[PDB]
């Protein structure tokens, strides 16, 4: 259907396993449903150490990745990718991921995904090869692998057939009926699913008040959420 | 030195190889800095088909994870771990992950990140057996796994060894000095490390606040910030 094809840029590509070999997202790989094709910078150099890194100019402690290697990586995998695809650089610098954000980058049937190393990449790479800049979160990693990984996971979950309201989720019980004196609530035992379904919306709407208020403010509550969430505020106090 | 033990409690234990067996923490891992051990939740099943999820009590399309063998293999971890480890469960209702946060959970010695699949685990697991609720971002995955991955790698950074202000960073140029028609700063060819720093530390402010403006609203710039940031906003108009 709606398949999805990422190429990686990155000089781990081994790391990928992590999602093509394994879970929900394995089988989307081994389905057709998702591709991931990758191309390692090292397998550009043309030195005989096979050299991926390159000192800043201006100096400093870090080290940047090697342009020409990754220049010549790139613009393989755009040839390979065809015409649109968009190209993300994933960096602490970037768009601040979120399921909204996630949506968004899904509607893309082709992504390719540049994974820095290092410092990162140089600026002018940025200016001409890469499309949009995103980071996965306000936190420093050794690699973009993490974060590409992320969002591959994050998109995979939006293509029909890899699966089988901007609120928390509310809490769920399994097996057994008490757990350490801890018993479930018995509404989830009536098998009422109008009382279930109000009870579970509640609680997700009592939880995100008390957890992460911020996000009830870009909300729009319907009715029903509205009374509920006083409800619960009620029975806070 | 100070280094840090991590347990996992994971149903796909393989995919952390990503960040054992490569780059800057498969040498932290190798060097003994880092120590990251897994317990699988179905080698603690008891039936033929070693099942780990079950049915949530209200019904529902998803599954939990099931509570026996995830709860034993949490006691095994723990006892493992001895005295002095947190248990951390990763979901997306949980504490959103932050650089600050990752040095705060950095200063625990052991750590215990358990990788919830399927919608999680029961509530009074939570309760009973997790220390804190984390979350790397505002978005869903397929399982906790990669959530984990990305707190052990960002956590790594911070042990002495493994490697070799609140702002964006500035920048950065590498090899050659003209890239499709454009130059690098001159500035960074001058070797004046003072106006370097001054023009890196500018840049930060500047890219800062273009990007991420509230980021600037959380930090208490110092003289030499405010002066530059205001030059940058001044040129900007
Ligand atoms: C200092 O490292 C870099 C510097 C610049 C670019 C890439 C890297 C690689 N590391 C990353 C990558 C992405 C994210 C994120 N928040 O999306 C976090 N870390
Ligand atoms: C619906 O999935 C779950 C539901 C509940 C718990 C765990 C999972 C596993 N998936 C995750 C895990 C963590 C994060 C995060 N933002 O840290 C995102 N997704």
């Amino acid at each position: 259907g709606s398949h999805m094809w990422i190429g990686v840029i990155s000089l781990f590509p081994e790391m990928f396993k992590a999602i093509t070999e394994f879970g929900v997202t394995g089988r989307a790989v081994k389905h057709n449903l998702l591709k991931v094709e990758c191309w390692n910078p090292r397998d550009f150099t043309f030195d005989k150490h096979k050299t991926v890194d390159d000192r800043p100019y201006g100096g400093g402690p870090g080290m940047l990745m090697m342009v020409q290697p990754l220049r010549d990586a790139i613009h393989t995998a755009k040839a390979a990718a065809g015409e649109g695809a968009k190209v993300i650089y994933l960096s602490p610098q970037g768009r601040k991921l979120d399921q909204g954000g996630v949506t968004e980058l899904a509607q893309n049937q082709k992504l390719i995904l540049v994974c820095g190393r290092y410092e990162g990449i140089d600026e002018r790479l940025i200016q001409t090869e890469i499309d949009e800049e995103w980071s996965i979160g306000d936190y420093v990693l050794t690699g973009g692998e993490l974060p590409a990984m992320t969002l591959i996971d994050a998109v995979a979950r939006f293509i029909p057939g890899v699966l089988g309201d901007g609120l928390l989720d509310c809490p769920h019980y399994t097996r057994p009926e008490v757990l350490e004196g801890l018993t479930v609530p018995p509404v989830l035992m009536s098998g009422h699913h109008e009382e279930i379904r109000k009870w579970r919306l509640k609680q997700s709407l009592q939880r995100t008040w008390l957890r992460r208020p911020e996000l009830l403010e870009g909300l729009a509550l319907t009715d029903e959420q509205r009374k509920l969430l006083k409800e619960a505020q009620a029975e806070h106090n």
